[PDB]
């Protein structure tokens, strides 16, 4: 059996392609610190600071650690993505199985200025997966801490706190506090392993390809249409202006004229902004001409938002202000960092039936017009859904988030998340890890007051993680070859997805899923 | 087997209401220190000192330790607690289960 | 068999709160009068009175009552409303049962 | 099977001896109105009137009418109760039967100054017994409105209240308020009957005797004792008083200094007062020098009390003021009425082995002598129960209440009631009933208004309740005859326990169950 001294399992890293399942496993080497000594803390942020009313939270931030699987590179190579967006239309997990082992926990002692570490053999840690779902979902919020995108490197465990109910920084009586150490979890020393599995719920196929056919242009251009329109309400040529009604039919000549049994996605429009800087106008009006929305006297800057093309043809330099998935580079800032830094993922391929994201929905009559009074157009700006709306999803990306927590709810809407990803009602439950706590020599006389001397510690090991994936084969007539994803051919000071000199890995660009086309 | 590698048991904290049972599991962490360099020794108190007649003891205090689990709340979660007193008459024990495990 | 002398049926209120399952019972007296002299009545009202374009209505009013027991005070005590709202999250029904009886 | 026209019980009235098993069966004739206009009714009595402090409460009166069979007589017949006081130590109920039959209500109207009353067939009447003891129990309160003691009496049912906690004559936030209709009952027309059946739970046989030993006297008076107590402490006939510890056995000579193995009863003290009026002291100290007891700021009288001999040897004229049952003759008035219109009940029997009521439990010391400080006694008045003590219950009568309910509580001690009768834990169910309201003619235009307007309307009926009893036969080798109840064996000018010349029946005296003796 299992003891000091035997390995509690085997790396393993790999993608095995087989027909339509994919099934992708991963490994990485992980250190736990201990966080909070020990520790349960109110968190506040309150607007009698120098803080505003839109930042104020209350919430907590325990000592335990979590795991966070849920970007794409974490599952994927950059050869194994490029054989999924290539080759597939569509994909979705199936299931995932979790494996931690090799458990190594060392106590960190400072004698003046020398620092020494050793081994505690009977140290344990607590691991428990919240699978009833009765823990606030930090997933999802995109936050940093996931397993790293490269196969050696070794990453810190984030912690774990969560956000309640609050009025300014103090709390309401809704506020839950929750114990984490109030659920069963498995206590695992350096001889145990951990293991649970988990099974997706049926959820769509993220549609990865692009439509060959605007919505608009779905019509024959040979033939005409049998229904007529209002072409011409006023008498023409005449040396009168006599209003007469003159009905045509629609055909090639005019196609925007045409009859349509949809419409597009819905739309609420975001600020333009241009990458050519002497264009956009002098100020900042990032946050006050941003696009944001009011919630219980907070305003919340809308970002992603919907699903919208990023720019019309033959403009690259605009993008929506909130809109468009940033990513930084490798070594970026956090903070006020120039534009070169950061990535900006763009949405071409829903042009064709996703309004674009600077623009206006459309135009409707704002009045009832008369002999005496002319017809009036409105814009609209903002629209919600409509029948007869169709839409594209937002597309994932490599680095982008998975999924997300479909909040439990009396009513959602098309309930995808908005930053892409697979939304779920249950999803992979977060799963939870914290060292023990290992009080210092207590005194010898006895004494009420909880113990507050603990022994400096932490623990490394190495998790496993392995999705098996759903995929739809591309199955399509199209004469012509498609446009793929492929690697710049020309000579460059260092490969791609590949260290640097120094050992740092990098990814040079955002990898979005559609390349294929499908007919609209 | 058990072994200085491998843990000897799993936390447990959790409330099972089930029909008229509730079965409350806890667990906690303690360290137990060495008391009076491992002597029992006599203890006592008189009124020859500044004490009071009612004040004065006999007796021993031994090196051992000892488990008190006899107060309500180390048993139920505020919450737990709502649910019983809020949604019931009557409550008495009926069997509980100790174990010690983990020791280093 | 039933008669000018025999009741029809008994008098139930009572709420059974079993696992999951409420079953709530509820009864009451009530008087059916004559509406309308056993009529059919065309009714309406226009813009050419006093009420405006946005009162107006066409219809017609039966002789015939009907019974609403579509409140839900009228299924639940106000400390069985306690018990569902504290203890429970969501709620809904599954079927019902209604009986006419004692009719004089 | 029933109908308007055939009857729904046959008239049972009876006793049946059979061994130990006295089965006593009865049957009355009621008439249950219209209580409220069919309203419950918050009712309340603060200190802001003319009302004191102590006479506050709130509740509510329900439209619903009670039977109260609680009373001995009814359910005996005055040499019924000679045959079992005379004849046997102990009885017991075992079982109840209960049936409500031949049900006939009638509606009754009003023209000009004309009454007239008429059968209505389809009108129904509603009754339920509260076997989960649901309710607030009523019984038990020696309250009015039992059967009759005559089987040819014709009674009201009474109707239904209760009371619930107060501030005065505000509620507060524990008062619970009971809606009888919230219950399931049965509804009866005039073709329908009604049953059930109860079995009491095990309770000591009521003790009906009187002891042939007092307590102290259990001694031999030929032999002497083998223990010693302190006779003498000084001197005695010297010319000097120099303390002296001298020891005797006490014996035939001195009874009052043996000693014995067991204590008297409990004693709470009463007021004394004498029937005699020239002896009783000249002021109204009824309330006033009455015997007490506090509970949250109210002082409520203390009645009967605990049981205790009325008076001592050779004093018939001296009763404890609140101690005694006090029953009325025949046609008396409710306030004020003279002396000789109530019969006091007085309890000779148990001066054995109980304190008499108005006087002092004993004496002890109150104080540590010395040679400078003379020993000094106390009185005590009230005493509570101490190991060793014995004593008897409250005798009962053929007037008084049989049972009532054991409220239920964490703790009781010797819980019999204070009245006399069987403290029952689940005592016999309460059964409640009402007429079914029946609306005067609504309007013919809707209303949300509840209907006000009723029909004036009662029903009656024939009801019968026959318990079994368990007796405990006397079995007793005394040479000499015991002491039973007779009648009278002169002259009068009418029967007693027997109608008047105008019909009223009357009972002349109280009697109690105890002629029968025992060796304590």
């Amino acid at each position: 059996a299992d003891g000091v001294g035997s390995s509690s399992g085997n790396w393993h890293c790999d993608s095995t392609w087989l027909g339509d399942r994919v099934i992708t496993t991963s490994t990485r080497t992980w250190a736990l610190p201990t966080y909070n000594n020990h520790l349960y803390k109110q968190i506040s942020n309150g607007t009698s600071g120098g803080s505003t009313n839109d930042n104020t939270y209350f919430g907590y931030s325990t000592p335990w650690g979590y795991f966070d699987f849920n970007r794409f590179h974490c599952h994927f190579s950059p050869r194994d993505w490029q054989r999924l967006i290539n080759n597939n239309w569509g994909f979705r997990p199936k299931r995932l199985n979790f494996k931690l082992f090799n458990i190594q926990v060392k106590e960190v002692t400072q004698n003046e200025g020398t620092k020494t570490i050793a081994n505690n053999l009977t140290s344990t840690i607590q691991v428990f997966t919240d699978s009833e779902y009765q823990l606030p979902y930090v997933l999802g919020s995109a936050h940093q801490g996931c397993l790293p995108p490269f196969p050696a490197d070794v990453f810190m465990i984030p912690q774990y706190g969560y956000l309640t109910l609050n009025n300014g920084s103090q709390a309401v009586g809704r506020s839950s506090f929750y114990c984490l150490e109030y659920f069963p979890s498995q206590m695992l020393r350096t001889g145990n392993n951990f293991e649970f599995s988990y099974q997706f719920e049926d959820v769509p196929f993220h549609s990865s390809y692009a439509h060959s056919q605007s919505l608009d242009r779905l019509m024959n251009p040979l033939i005409d249409q049998y229904l007529y329109y209002l072409s011409r309400t006023q008498s023409t040529g005449g040396t009168a202006g006599t209003q007469q009604l003159l009905f045509s039919q629609a055909g090639p000549n005019n196609m925007s004229a045409q009859a349509k049994n949809w419409l597009p996605g819905p739309c609420y429009r975001q600020q333009r902004v241009s990458t050519t800087l002497s264009q956009n106008n002098n100020s900042n009006f990032a946050w006050t001409g941003a696009t944001k929305y009011h919630l219980n006297g907070r305003d919340s800057l809308v970002n992603p938002g919907v699903a919208m093309a990023t720019h019309k043809d033959d403009e690259e330099r605009f993008f929506p202000s909130s809109g468009v998935l940033m990513f930084g580079k490798q070594g970026a800032g956090k903070d006020n960092v120039d534009y070169s830094s950061v990535m900006l993922t763009s949405e071409e391929e829903i042009k064709t039936t996703n309004p674009v994201a600077t623009e206006q929905y459309g135009v409707v009559a704002d009045n009832l017009q008369q002999q005496n009074a002319a017809p009036i157009v409105g814009a609209v700006n903002s629209q919600g859904a409509l029948p007869g709306m169709v839409w594209q999803n937002r597309d994932v990306y490599l680095q982008g988030p998975i999924w997300a927590k479909i909040p439990h709810t009396d009513g959602n809407f098309h309930p995808s998340p908005l930053m892409g990803g697979f939304g779920l009602k249950h999803p992979p439950p977060q799963i939870l890890i914290k060292n023990t706590p290992v009080p210092a020599d207590p005194p010898t006389t006895f004494s009420q007051a909880k113990l507050a001397s603990f022994i400096t510690q932490y623990s490394t090991g190495q998790v496993s993680v392995e999705i098996e994936w759903e995929l739809q084969k591309e199955n399509s007539k199209r004469w012509n070859p498609e446009i793929q994803y492929t690697s710049n051919y020309y000579k460059s000071t260092n490969v791609d997805f590949a260290v640097n000199t120094d050992g740092t890995y990098s990814e040079p660009r955002p990898i979005g899923t559609r390349y294929l086309t499908r007919n609209l």
